[PDB]
């Protein structure tokens, strides 16, 4: 484990498939030992059992191989992580006694029965069991904390370094999934026992990143992996630092900062928020209505207040109001403190926007932006309106 996990196995294909034999016949032995003697039990199951800390480099390593940029390699973990299941029940009544998120593990073998068709689905069958790892075992704090480890030595090289890395670019994007979607056992045992909050700050500064190598593509990869790949449990957290860092673009009297960086986290904010409120998470409901979209969504509105009349502005408008649109037929699913006086807000600032420059346009282009923007407008003026009673402002 201290080699696997050491990442320098350039044979590592048949060292993990050696070592689920190993496994296999761990296994094996222990349920002959079982049936000649019950009760191993005292050396392993109750410094601490050498044993438990086996399993614990065991599991580990396992969750590192998921994140192996390689192919073959996932199934071999699945199956290992199966055979780990195997032996636990074997060794015992709950099966979570020992291992809490068997489930999951048990869900991995179906995983790894049926038949991926490339990396890249399967790497997202990956994302989407993490999402499923519910309680948070001493082998993924372990193994996220020193996972998150190397994702941030690898993070450096290829950002302060100014081609054959496309490898390790992929490398870098799975392990970024990784830890969206694992991320949440170490968010729920911090908040029963931080370097979680860590990790999205160092994702904050990841949307506005140029660098001479691929930033538009380390751009997209990373809006993809923090919208669909985001753990439900890291939502409050996520809203929370959003928040935040749009509140640090309004001076104390409210003058917006206006800055390319500042246009550039918005612009990706949008999408980054659209994608998220569009995806349908499991559970998501019961977390996104913790924290309120209030003030974010006013902010964003007030900075695309002053965006100006230029082609990127028209387009920002246009995904804002479709953020906004997407956000209000989720009324439920979010909480609000003060619903009407939010509502009564944006509806009064958006009327300002349809029929901006129906008419003082010279080109079709101009035109053509103005009518979708309009038409947005309209849409989200629709949604806002559905049951808005109105109550304006003190007079």
């Amino acid at each position: 484990c201290k080699k696997l996990t050491s990442h320098q196995m350039l044979s590592s294909t048949e060292i993990l498939k050696w070592l689920r034999e190993i496994l296999i016949c761990r296994n094996k032995f222990l349920l002959k030992n079982k049936q000649a003697d019950r009760s191993l039990l005292f050396y392993g199951v109750g410094t601490p059992p050498i044993c438990r800390q086996a399993q614990t480099k065991l599991e580990v390593a396992l969750y590192m191989f998921l994140w192996n940029p390689d192919t073959e390699a996932v199934l071999v973990a699945m199956s290992c992580f199966r055979h780990l299941c195997e032996e636990a029940d074997i060794r015992c009544v709950s099966v979570h006694n020992l291992l809490p998120n068997y489930n999951t593990f048990m869900e991995f073998a179906s995983v790894s029965n049926m038949m991926s068709t490339g990396r890249a689905a399967l790497q997202k069958r990956v994302m989407a069991l993490l999402r499923r790892i519910e309680h948070p075992t001493a082998g993924n704090t372990e193994a996220w904390e020193d996972t998150h480890a190397k994702w941030e030595q690898a993070t450096k090289l290829i950002l302060n370094y100014p081609l054959s890395d496309t490898d390790s670019l992929q490398e870098w994007i799975n392990m970024t999934g990784f830890l969206c979607a694992l991320g949440g056992v170490c968010l729920q045992q911090r908040s029963n026992s931080t370097p979680v909050s860590k990790f999205m700050d160092r994702l904050l500064s990841l949307m506005v990143c140029n660098h001479e190598k691929v930033g538009l593509q380390i751009r997209t990869n990373v809006k993809d992996l923090v919208g669909l790949e985001l753990s439900p449990a890291l939502y409050p957290m996520l809203f929370n630092k959003l928040k935040n860092t749009i509140s640090k673009f309004f001076d104390s009297q409210g003058q917006v900062l206006l800055t390319d960086t500042n246009t550039q986290f918005v612009e990706q904010t949008i999408a980054i928020m659209k994608n998220l409120l569009d995806n349908h998470t499991e559970g998501s409901s019961e977390h996104l209505g913790q924290a309120s979209i209030e003030t974010m969504m006013l902010n964003l509105v007030r900075y695309v207040r002053v965006l100006g009349n230029m082609v990127h502005a028209i387009q920002i408008k246009t995904k804002l109001c479709q953020l906004v649109e997407v956000m209000m037929a989720r009324r439920d699913d979010l909480s609000f403190c003060q619903e009407m006086k939010f509502r009564n807000k944006m509806v009064e600032y958006l009327t300002d926007w349809v029929m901006g420059t129906s008419n003082q346009a010279a080109d079709d282009d101009v035109k053509c932006l103005t009518r979708d923007l309009d038409q947005a407008s309209m849409e989200a003026v629709v949604s806002l309106l559905a049951g808005l009673p109105l109550q304006p402002e003190e007079g």
